[PDB]
């Protein structure tokens, strides 16, 4: 029954209008979010609510297991629009514990199309197989891989020519990695923030255009 959503929407918009009748009118005149959220599609990880933001505050991309690929124009176009046009100051790469996408990457069932999408996470599980082997439970392995994934995705974002060129031209921009706890509602910093070219390995740095 869709009717509940439509009715919910009317109630929400009208309620807002009575507290501030110009709320949407002002918002609609320009888009000026300071943040881009790159997160998982998981229904339990809604960006605005988790960090207490309002409409207008967060440009958002969400996909299964918050994966950022350098050949993916879907995610890359959100990043490029955020960085080059909206000039967001921060990119929030937020993964979450108990991520089904990450979990799937540790198991050997075929899920179909998504098998290809999760390849880079499967690669990570292989790269860190020694580390993950020393963890006794499946849940610990999944949760650690969730962290490792966020840290990798922060690297993937920072290595884009989109981000590096923003830096080359003196634009202020930081990429952060955070992880959300679906079990406790807490959004935690993984402390892997990148804010400049000097923090990149030489093998990944691009010369200015
Ligand atoms: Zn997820």
């Amino acid at each position: 029954d869709l009717q509940q959503l439509f009715e919910n929407n009317v109630r929400w918009a009208e309620a807002i209008k009575q507290e501030d009748p110009d709320f949407f009118a002002k918002l609609a005149r320009q888009q000026t979010p300071e943040y881009l959220w790159i997160g998982c599609s998981d229904a339990r990880v809604p960006a605005n609510e988790i960090v207490g933001m309002l409409p207008g505050d967060l440009f958002v991309h969400r996909n299964v297991a918050n994966v950022v690929l350098h050949t993916d124009l879907n995610c890359l176009s959100v990043i490029q629009f955020a960085v080059d046009v909206l000039k967001v100051k921060h990119i929030l790469v937020t993964g979450h514990y108990g991520c089904g996408g990450v979990r799937a990457s540790l198991h050997n069932d075929q899920l179909g199309l998504i098998d290809g999408w999760l390849r880079s996470i499967r690669d990570l599980a292989y790269e860190y197989r020694e580390h993950l082997e020393q963890l006794p439970t499946e849940e610990e392995r999944v949760d650690r891989l969730c962290e490792l994934n966020v840290i990798q995705q922060v690297a993937n974002v920072s290595h884009t020519s989109i981000v590096q060129n923003a830096w080359h031209r003196g634009q202020s921009l930081s990429v952060h990695g955070c992880i959300y706890g679906i079990k406790d509602g807490l959004w935690k910093n993984l402390n892997v923030t990148v804010s400049g070219l000097d923090q990149l390995p030489p093998q990944y740095r691009l010369s200015p255009l």
